[PDB]
């Protein structure tokens, strides 16, 4: 048989993959004014804890650069998850060419190895000026993300942005307004952009479990008249009943005396 039992669920947990675009076509200048601002005040509203949201962090350009990892230390501490923007601010000036399905690649590679939280929300956002390696392979990877329920959302930095290319990878509608899924202004826009993705939902549900069968009835305690008898069975759940006591009756007692 099984057992019931009551138990809230929240979407709490969000594990966030953040991609960004370091190629030489984003710049230089554009990386102080622009893109280093937005990651700060984006990963600065972002609630990062063990229990909720936790980050990773790619850097894309002629070649890819993990620098976050879900679930370390400056994964789900705030204040280390921007000192590795100060470090990039500090230390990294754009070059190359736009590994971009790569980077989408890495964040496939955590759902197929089942690095990912398996209660979490999958979030990607993609920063870039939208000019990957290959147009095709990067909106492929995208597409098979989505088809895996992974959430895309993309920011538009660089100082020549394909808004063309950003939209379509997005998933935006042609003639329809106010695109859920890019945003190409400040870290503001970004933020409340990246809001309804990850926005705390609570609800009370209740849950089922198998608790598997009994092994069979003890014989009874007595060999005649009343006496009890009992049933056992491995715990496969928490809250399931694993001993059970009855009575049971062997005919009755002689008469003496
Ligand atoms: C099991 O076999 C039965 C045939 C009886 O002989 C049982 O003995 C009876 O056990 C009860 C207690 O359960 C005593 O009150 C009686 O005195 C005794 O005859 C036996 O255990
Ligand atoms: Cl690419
Ligand atoms: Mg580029
Ligand atoms: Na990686």
């Amino acid at each position: 048989d099984e057992v019931k039992y009551s138990e809230e669920v929240c979407n709490e947990q969000v594990d966030l993959y953040l991609l960004v675009d370091g190629s030489g076509s984003i710049g230089y200048p554009n990386w102080i004014t622009k893109v280093i601002p937005m990651l700060n005040g984006l990963i600065n509203s972002l609630s990062l804890s063990r229990d909720t949201i936790n980050l990773y962090m790619n850097l894309f350009g002629s070649y890819t650069t993990e620098l976050i990892r879900l679930g370390s230390g400056q994964s789900i501490d705030k204040r280390q998850a921007l000192s590795k923007v100060t470090e990039l601010r500090k230390t990294y000036t754009p070059y190359g060419t736009t590994s971009m399905t790569a980077a989408l690649d890495e964040v496939q590679k955590h759902l197929n190895d089942r690095v990912n939280r398996e209660k979490a929300i999958q979030l990607v956002i993609l920063m870039t000026d939208g000019v990957p390696n290959s147009k095709y392979r990067a909106l492929e990877v995208a597409n098979k993300l989505k088809q895996r329920n992974v959430r895309l959302a993309v920011i538009g930095i660089g100082q020549g942005i394909n808004h063309q290319f950003n939209r379509l990878i997005a998933g935006c509608r042609p003639r329809e307004p106010n695109c859920k899924f890019y945003s190409y202004a400040d870290w503001n826009e970004a933020v409340a952009l990246i809001k309804p993705f990850i926005a705390k939902v609570c609800t009370e549900v209740e849950r089922v479990a198998n608790c598997g069968p009994w092994d069979p009835w003890t014989a009874c305690s007595v060999t005649c008249g009343r006496g009890t008898h009992s049933r056992s069975r491995p715990s496969l759940h928490e809250k399931c009943t694993t001993h059970m006591v009855s009575e049971c009756e062997e005919g009755e007692c002689p008469h003496h005396h």
